[PDB]
């Protein structure tokens, strides 16, 4: 529910939809907005919009 912990990528990602949005391996994403299943919405580098959280990752270790 609109987590405020940065979470870093593990993995790059490629815009396919509309409001999708990139990624970039060790990029911290910012969450902003989530949804269902694994997919939410984020920011990355500017980059905020539409993307997988399975190219995110805590940032414990």
């Amino acid at each position: 529910m609109v987590p405020g912990r940065s979470f870093m990528a593990v993995k790059s990602y490629q815009a396919q939809a509309e409001g999708e949005i990139s990624l970039s391996k060790g990029e911290k994403i910012k969450v902003l907005s989530i949804g269902e299943g694994g997919f939410w919405e984020g920011q990355v580098k500017g980059r905020v919009g539409w993307f997988p959280s399975d190219c995110l990752e805590e940032v414990a270790n």
